[PDB]
């Protein structure tokens, strides 16, 4: 089951740090491939995969954040022979936190890093009335991923298949409340794209307050899908932070 979830698709047998990367709500594992080839020797991408997407759209979507955190940290336990460290986009990020937060009582070593992207912090909120995602947006950041994911919307067959679990998705990352007093021990490193309407610099240095470890803001040019133009820096950052303590 745990390569259902988890996708490697660049073996990496002398890595000294695993990176566990979390797509967004539309995303798939693919996203991750470019990553993958990047980080590799040094560095083995683990790219998620979740119910209902791609080669899981006959999968239901899971029930919740909760749900999903809960499944993924069984999925993560055989490879926990090597430290972890967690990259997330979006929806992402929070289960990214999920997973931190729970990695230590889970029986897993505590992580080593933790990426929060293109996310407010876990403990801000807007009161928007935003509880899913329209379809201009689900679509629009389809299209800003390329790749197979983008390849759906010429795809209508396809995509009704995949539609009903990112919705559900999108739904669950809008009902998704944070425990409130909770921090990650780990450093949190944090990407926000500089005109994301979604994620304002307060909301993304807010993250500080979600670990008791060092907290480092980095702001990039770009919009929401910001880390797709500027993966080399994002790159520079992430194979620097896990090639030390
Ligand atoms: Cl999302």
């Amino acid at each position: 089951e745990a390569e259902k979830w988890l996708r490697r698709f660049e073996r990496a047998p002398d890595a000294r740090a695993r990176l566990v990367c979390l797509p967004h709500a539309g995303g798939s594992a693919s996203f991750f491939f470019p990553l993958a080839k990047a980080l590799a020797p040094a560095v083995e991408v683990l790219a998620v995969q979740y119910p209902g997407r791609q080669d899981r759209r006959h999968e239901p979507p899971v029930d919740s954040i909760g749900g999903l955190t809960n499944r993924l940290l069984e999925v993560l336990r055989p490879f926990g022979d090597r430290p972890l460290a967690l990259f997330g986009h979006a929806m992402g990020a929070i289960i990214g936190y999920e997973l931190a937060l729970r990695m230590p009582e889970a029986g897993l070593p505590a992580p080593v890093h933790l990426f929060a992207s293109g996310r407010r912090a876990p403990s801000r909120y807007r009161d928007d009335d935003v509880r899913g995602a329209s379809d201009e947006r689900l679509v629009a950041e389809l299209r800003k991923l390329g790749g197979s994911d983008a390849a759906m919307l010429a795809d209508p067959e396809l995509l009704a298949m995949v539609l009903p679990a990112i919705r559900s998705d999108y739904r669950a990352v809008e009902t998704y409340r944070h425990e409130p007093g909770r921090r990650v021990d780990c450093p949190v490193t944090v990407f926000t794209g500089d005109h994301d309407p979604r994620v304002s610099v307060g909301e993304a240095r807010a993250w500080e307050e979600h670990t008791t470890g060092p907290a480092d803001l980095r702001v990039l040019p770009g919009g929401h899908f910001f880390l797709v133009d500027q993966a080399a820096p994002m790159i520079a950052t992430m194979t620097e932070k896990l090639a030390g303590p």
